[PDB]
């Protein structure tokens, strides 16, 4: 398995993400979130949905944890986090990975 | 599972490590390495052995990767990395987690 989205390469079996061919140092949960968004490109996901799918069905922590993790992911993979081209917000609804070709 | 070593709490099912009750931001591979050492305390492990057990039996990368990952781990979980109290070196042989 290998997921290519623009300049991102995700190697799920290796738990490795690269941006322009350089490895990005991600936490376990950051990688799991990135991988989930990347295997459902263009699909808007609520914070609640992301909590149960990425943190687990027995995880009842603060939804804010999703926002924190998206911020870290943006700081690590975006050229300009204030203007992301991979991890996008649908205002009022959720997060998604931008679809490319 | 819950592993307690000194000021460290390792929660394997949650992939969470805490130091003095605060979560430590570890990469996936750093956590895997820490968990392995922590479940085999006092056991000295060569870099070659760590590569196969922590990166996998199909991983044929550089042993230097183990040294890098131990350094990162030390920087994140040791109060004083030059004088570690968790992730120890056995000179010439390997790495191990001190038993408590």
């Amino acid at each position: 398995p290998e997921i290519i989205i623009g300049d991102l390469q995700i190697l799920p079996d290796a738990f490795v993400a690269k941006k322009r061919g350089t490895e990005v140092e991600l936490t376990h949960r950051e990688f799991e979130l990135l991988h989930h968004l990347a295997t459902h490109t263009g699909q808007v996901m609520t914070r609640e949905h992301l909590l149960e799918t990425v943190w687990g069905y027995d995880y009842f922590g603060d939804v804010r944890t999703v926002d924190v993790t998206v911020r870290r992911l943006r700081e690590k993979i975006e050229d300009t986090p204030s203007r992301p081209e991979y991890i996008l917000t649908r205002r009022g609804v959720g997060y998604y990975m931008k679809s490319y070709d």
